[PDB]
């Protein structure tokens, strides 16, 4: 029994994934879904330290499933949660800024960035570790 499938990151009994390719939010989550996966919702203050790194490592902006689309400044992320002030430290100073309309969020440098959701980026799956 392995925790994670091939190519997969594991980490604290889930399993992570980051794209080789840029997509649009929407269809970064369906990339996810159909790798039975979900674009990455983060539940803790480790599990941000941990994503972000592999970011700010690379160099490059990454899709999270989070999003103010249905209201505003109201951020949720994909799995209907919603963001808990314990991350509102995370955005880079400045943001949310929501020029021209930014619903989506993105790892950007040390920490998130809202920006347009149809703009294309690289994108991290996260799913549970196999039991
Ligand atoms: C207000 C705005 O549009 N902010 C842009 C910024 O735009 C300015 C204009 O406001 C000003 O009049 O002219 C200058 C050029 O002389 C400039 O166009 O432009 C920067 C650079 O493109 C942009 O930041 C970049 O945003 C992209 C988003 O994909 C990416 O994060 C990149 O790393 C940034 O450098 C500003 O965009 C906004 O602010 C960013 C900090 C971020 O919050 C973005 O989401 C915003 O759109
Ligand atoms: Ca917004
Ligand atoms: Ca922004
Ligand atoms: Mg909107």
């Amino acid at each position: 029994c392995h925790p994670c499938p091939w190519e997969w990151t594991f980490f604290q009994g889930n399993c992570y994934f980051m794209s080789n390719s840029q997509r649009n939010w929407h269809d970064s989550i369906t990339a996810c879904k159909e790798v039975g996966a979900q674009l990455v919702v983060i539940k803790s203050a480790e599990e941000q330290n941990f994503l972000q790194l592999q970011s700010s490592r690379s160099n490059r902006f990454t899709w999270m499933g989070l999003s103010d689309l249905n209201q505003e400044g109201t951020w949720q992320w994909v799995d209907g949660s919603p963001l808990l002030p314990s991350f509102k430290q995370y955005w880079n100073r400045g943001e949310p800024n929501n020029v021209g309309e930014e619903d989506c969020a993105e790892f950007s440098g040390n920490g998130w960035n809202d920006d347009k959701c149809n703009l294309a980026k690289f994108w991290i799956c996260k799913k549970s570790a196999a039991s």
